[PDB]
């Protein structure tokens, strides 16, 4: 019945009293921030006549509210046309709340239900939103009281208050459905979407929530689809039109309800027609737009100071007022402004542009056509461009596109706006005799900048490893004085796309020589080898004469490439041995390729064992034997030291040409070395390479030391150990040295023992063995003895050999 | 004998051949980067006559070098006057090296020894640097071959080559000292610092390394302190002077050895006198400087493009040439340039300054006094200042400090340099009629900028929570046209120190109104509450007239403070209960104080237990009982939701004014609550506060829920359980309810059993107990029975009571 628009209530229980004359809310109902409220105030407060909310219901921090069983005892239908971030029912941070208690709630047509952060509210898990919501899968009910902490008691089940009611399943829990401990959900047997009554018989289909009589559209308490004159209908009668997607009102009635921009397109009296539809003065029909929507925006004198300030005028076509641009802190604002401004076609007031240090061009007014100037600046000025430090192009809204009915233009203190553009604008405007001098006079605008940009062509280029010399043709300063100097912009551009005038570039001044020959030239230095550089030049040609054509000149962006140099040393060289005659090497590409990497030059050299291990006794002073490589591969002073030695290595180059260095070339970053000796150390040099036949050469070495795996039977003693007895209790035992041991042999451990007793061992060094060709045994009891021999090499212990038996008498 | 200056050898074994005519090196000997070298080349190469190196010895990547026993068989003394980063002997990354082998090395007077990354070099740990170095604690010997991997064999100990030698301790290892397997260290018994001979008798004290005859200074092979004519002396004879800290040469001899800037101060013929000493044309004595050192620097035409380019001229006083300044990319270069330039007093050539976009002032020439202009720019120009976009002050090198003998000055295209400074410079120079017009004419320099800075005083200030209104006195534009507008710089400065003109400031343009009243004014907005802002204003007053005094005006930096507002909600509230009647609360300060925090308002409210737990049976459908608080304290859609509710709370304020809210004020960020009930829940609201008597008020609540600890004996049943028998086998057992249970009682578990058999239990709800005041027992065999009762509350189980005995017949 009553319109009752969307309303918000805060801070006062008395403020709640604006719902006495309310029946259905044509919006959203918000109740929030109730600090000075107790249970006594809410116990005696009720709104029984409220029965429908259109948009959504929000409750937030309403102190002292125990339950909603008294506030909304008849709230049946929540339309949910407009959603609070997708939620039609929000109950957030509500102390003293215990149960939702909406016994008369029939359905929620659209929207999710969010009930979060109510540490005292429970009695929620005992209800199903399936009968209420069409999709109760979007509900977000977390943070409340623990479900098992409170007993979700419905009037049935146990010895509760009284008569029970129906039970339903929501998420596999076929349990009783109850709102509170006294009132439970009204569930009646009939197909979905049909309100019922006290008798239980479900009413007419168009009914929603409840009804007074069965099978009667006029008896509905809330029309499901459309409402009109106490009747429920699928669509409005032909004499009416839809409103708020929930009621029917005549064209005049809905026109009065919105009392200029409202429209009734497609059977719906909306506040504004959507894109492509508009109306001006005819009957209230949103007809199709021709090619665009002529949106009209009204501002008195809108001052623009940034992109956001101009974002208000987006989509505007006819501006009813004046514009005052002032953009000093921005940068590259042309695209953003063109996004915001540029659909404007007519400006009723003046246009002014002051102190726009960031406005390179006025090209964001492409569709600007008319400046009527009904309201104009003091002194009778319509276009007022003043103090623009760098404004060159002035845009393309010229050549009969413009017309200015009344007022004069005023260009002052625009140094980089040469007078040809302003004179062209005056010519195409059609008003020339309206103004006078001192308004477009020179000495303030038109100097400095150029009008006709000439072209300077590079004559000579020389490229070095870290230096580029350029020479362009000499450009005479036309006018005699015309003090000029060139400025070269050079930057590092990996690709062949670059933009002029814009920082990223490197600027370098060059004064031209005073002669006819020896063109200006320039020598860029400190450039990385094999790097593409974008270079161009520009003439400054600043002059002070009154009437003179500036005619600045510049050059196209040209891309040059420096000569390649030797690359850096390979990094992280890892060597391993998976066999007794093979080596595997891996590494990483150099940190500075300095060209196109082609391959890696790998050299390996066999290293002879040091003479230290040869001539000395090893029966005493044992050492830690070397092990084969098994690497798993499947502060300021120190830094200065490494930096100095890196600078030393920077000048190191390599010409790609028991001790014999063997070389190979490997395309990938991994190498396999074969044909190596067993248990012999090798030094590996790895140099990254590129096109070095004509270049300085390959990189420097990154040598590592790798030892191959020992052989299993390289220590085996050839032949059989021989014996020679003597009459003086001594015996000589002779055995031949192994032919190819693991590097070298160290000692001989001979095991001898008399038959029956324990075993004895003896260590003999190489010199002692070679002195007599074997070992001597003396001062032993007579009898039959047995002896065994074994060789020991750098790899480790050898293999025992066949025993020899001798006799002593 | 031979001078043999410091030399570096690279890349060629033949390049090593520059030491045949060398006896003592007057510098450092570097041997590095020997790629194409094998052991055969070095086996037949020796330098027996080299016996001393002054600075240091460096070896780096000399392939094929096995030992230095043949390269330097007589190198005895390393002076170490100049150190390679503190090291006198460096051997880095040396493949094929096996042993250092410096048998004749006597001592290293100064410097550490570094031997790193020699995977094949060993035979180092068997030597002591104590007899060689005065402090062998600075040695850095890591990364070589493992000490235990190779046998440090000296000619003694085991069955080595031959005659042994002495043993010494270095780091607690009293072991033999040996250079190689054939030659060991020469150690002779005598006090330190005394060379000995083959006989072993230590020679004269002045001897070092070795000697030919004992007790003879003329027999030394290398003089320890000073050398002169084959004699070793502590100091030079009076007819000579020191050189390189190692020899004596006459004044004429050392003058010829340095053949202009050399000096012989304090008995040492140095290449240049230190700070405070200099000589010009007299005898070669570095006398004391008067107040500064007149360092003279010669440059032809030095072009400066950055601070580093000007750092060459540091410390220069008399510049012999011309200077061409060009600083376009820098910022705030005045201090750095004053550090570099500023000691210059005379410039023989011209001075030119072109395109210096970063040169605000010429104040970095404080000591500049004369510009002779021997070499001068074309057109007879000595001072050539051109195209300086923002150059105002021109420095303080004026007022008779300057004089220009010949040439003219030329100031052009300096917009921000008003003509008064240039005219003053011309007046103090003394040359006015030398020049003419078109060289200091207006229309290029002197416009835009001001000369006499006026003062604008703020008239009115109004401060709001997030808005500041200012009004300053109206400044008429003197000259009629004089188009002017004010610019206000405002920034957030916590303290009262700030610098003008410099970005950090926020710029805002203000056009002055066209009237006599209503001073210009400005309204800064979007400002944080209770934040100090530095504000000042500046008049632009740009004009185009020929002869007019610009007379710009600005205002002093004034600091304003905005009004305070309510603070944010306290964060991270943690509540706990350490007792049955106390609560402890902690939190954190608000993220935005919005003033000076004074205290926290803490409210607590007792929460009654929900009526759900009262009227329902608890013998079935058990729940999870609540637990007392024991907290240990010793996506886009969600974010938008929280943001919207934070915006809702932003307008929430709190006036600092079974259900009773009790309030308190706490200065610290922690509160203690006492006098609470046992096992009763409490809601705690915490609001940060500040001076809110006149402000909008305190912050919003941050309530938490806390339950006190349960009482130990609150469930105890008062009195004694009574019994009443009946003739129909039934008995009634009555017990009184506990007076103050933990919240509420839930059920009664009564335990009864016949004497002899097992025990039985029975559950009774509150309603059943209250129906008859107790429990009933029926249908039991006759006999003497005993029963016990217990109470159960929300906290948990209670305490058992005294039993009651009854009889059935």
């Amino acid at each position: 019945v009553e319109v009752c628009p969307s309303l918000d209530i805060r801070s006062e229980v008395a403020e709640l009293r604006q719902l006495e004359n309310c029946s259905v809310v044509e919006g959203h109902l918000q109740i929030l921030l109730m600090f000075t409220a107790t249970g006594e105030d809410f116990r005696g407060l009720s709104f029984p006549r409220l029965t429908q909310v259109t948009d959504y219901l929000l409750l937030f921090r309403v102190y002292g509210l125990e339950s909603l069983r008294d506030l909304f005892p008849n709230l049946a239908v929540i339309r949910g046309t407009r959603l609070f971030l997708g939620y039609a029912l929000v109950i957030f941070e509500m102390p003293h709340l215990r149960d939702v208690a909406l016994p008369a709630l029939g359905a929620v047509l659209r929207g999710a239900v969010r009930v979060e952060k109510n540490q005292e509210l429970c009695h929620l898990s005992t209800i199903d939103w399936g009968l209420l919501q069409p999709a109760p899968g979007a509900n977000h009910i977390v943070g409340n009281k623990l479900g098992e902490e409170c007993a979700d008691v419905c009037p049935g089940v146990l010895g509760a208050a009284g008569e029970p009611c129906a039970k339903t399943t929501f998420s596999g829990h076929t349990d009783y459905r109850c709102w509170t401990s006294s009132h439970c959900q009204r569930v009646c047997p009939c197909p979905h979407g049909m309100a019922c009554t006290a008798r239980g018989e479900c009413c007419h289909t168009e009914c929603l929530g409840g009804c007074s009589q069965p099978e009667d559209p006029r008896a509905c308490v809330a029309c499901r689809h459309l409402y009109f004159q106490g009747a429920c209908l699928w669509a409005c009668p032909p004499g009416t039109y839809q409103y708020e997607s929930w009621r029917c009102v005549t064209a005049e009635r809905c026109a009065s309800l919105h009392s200029s921009t409202f429209g009734i397109h497609q059977g719906s009296c909306l506040a504004q027609c959507p894109s492509g539809f508009t109306r001006n003065s005819s009957s209230i029909f949103c007809h199709k737009c021709e090619g665009l929507c002529p949106k009209e925006c009204k501002v008195g004198t809108k001052t623009i100071d940034s992109i956001q300030a101009a974002q208000d005028l987006v989509g505007c076509t006819h501006v009813e007022g004046s514009l005052i641009l002032n953009l000093r802190q921005g940068y590259n604002l042309e695209p953003q402004l063109q996004h915001s401004l540029g659909l404007v076609e007519t400006i009723t007031g003046f246009l002014k542009i002051k102190h726009s240090f960031a406005l390179v061009s006025l090209g964001f007014f492409k569709n600007l056509k008319l400046i009527r100037g009904d309201a104009m600046v003091d002194g009778n000025y319509t276009l007022y461009v003043l103090d623009n430090q760098n404004l060159q192009q002035l845009g393309s809204w010229v050549a009969a596109g413009l017309t200015i009915p009344v007022g004069k233009i005023y260009f002052a203190f625009n140094p980089r706006l040469c007078l040809e553009h302003i004179y062209r604008l005056e010519e195409v405007t059609g008003t020339r005799g309206r103004q006078n001098k001192a308004e477009i006079n020179p000495r303030t605008n038109g100097d400095r900048a150029a009008c006709q940009t000439r072209t300077l062509r590079f004559v000579s280029n020389v490229t070095e490893a870290d230096r580029i010399l350029l020479r362009w043709e000499r450009y005479e300063p036309l006018e005699a004085r015309d003090l000029l100097s060139f400025i070269v912009y050079y930057k590092e551009s990996p690709f062949q796309n670059a933009t002029e005038h814009v920082q990223s570039w490197n600027l370098l001044d060059v004064e031209l020589p005073l002669s006819r020959t020896q063109e200006p030239g320039v020598t860029l230095a400190s450039l990385k080898p094999w790097t593409q550089y974008a270079v161009f030049v520009r003439a400054i040609t600043l002059t002070t004469e009154e009437d003179s054509p500036h005619q600045g000149a510049q050059s196209p962006i040209v891309y040059l490439r420096t000569l390649p140099a030797a690359p850096t040393v390979p990094q992280d060289v890892i060597s391993t041995s998976n066999s007794s005659s093979h080596l595997l090497v891996r590494w990483k590409p150099p940190t500075q390729r300095n060209g196109n990497l082609t391959y890696y030059l790998v050299l390996w050299q066999r290293l002879a064992e040091d003479g230290d291990l040869y001539l000395n006794d090893y029966c005493h002073r044992g050492l830690r034997l070397p092990t084969s490589n098994n690497d798993p591969r499947f502060e300021a002073q120190e830094a200065s030291f490494q930096k100095k030695f890196e600078n030393f290595l920077h000048n190191a180059i390599t010409i790609p040409i028991d001790f014999e260095i063997q070389e190979d070339k490997v395309p990938r970053e991994r190498a396999v070395l074969s044909g190596l000796r067993h248990f012999t150390e090798y030094r590996i040099d790895i140099h990254a390479c590129n096109h070095a036949a004509h270049t300085v050469g390959c990189s420097a070495a990154t040598f590592v030391f790798a030892r191959t795996m020992p052989h299993r039977e390289a220590d085996g003693i050839p032949g059989k150990v021989a014996w020679e007895a003597s009459s003086k209790n001594s015996v000589l035992l002779r055995w031949l040295e192994p032919p190819d041991p693991n590097g070298l042999i160290l000692k001989y451990e001979i095991k001898y023992r008399r038959l029956g007793e324990e075993a004895t061992v003896l260590c003999v060094s190489r010199l002692r063995y070679a002195k007599f060709g074997g070992v001597h045994l003396a001062l032993l009891p007579p009898g039959n003895y047995s002896a065994r021999v074994r060789a020991t090499s750098l790899a480790g212990n050898g293999s025992w050999t066949d025993s020899v038996a001798f006799y002593i008498l």
